[PDB]
């Protein structure tokens, strides 16, 4: 049965005007801004953006791959889905 969303875990995060974008939540390091309130730091595969989510735009990439995991002509992306299934957890500094 579910738990709350993590730091580490994968996801596709939707964002208007974007397709359905490899991503984890991340860390916030020592010292580091803090998302608002109920968001979380969601770091974008191959564009290496960060944005602050809620979970209603949040899918697990497992269950969703099959859906979202496709190459997509918009910048970035393909990267993205190299990264979220060939080093996910790698430092992207």
């Amino acid at each position: 049965m579910p738990h709350a969303f993590k730091p580490g875990d994968l996801v596709f995060a939707k964002m208007k005007g974007y397709p359905h974008w490899p991503a984890r939540i991340d860390d916030i390091a020592d010292g580091a801004v803090k998302p608002p309130p109920n968001k979380y730091p969601i770091f974008f595969f191959g564009t290496h953006e960060t944005a602050f989510l809620g979970p209603k735009d949040l899918f697990p990439y497992d269950k969703c791959k099959d859906k979202y995991g496709k190459p997509n002509k918009r910048k970035g992306f393909n990267e993205g889905l190299w990264e979220i299934q060939n080093n996910p957890h790698a430092s992207y500094s």
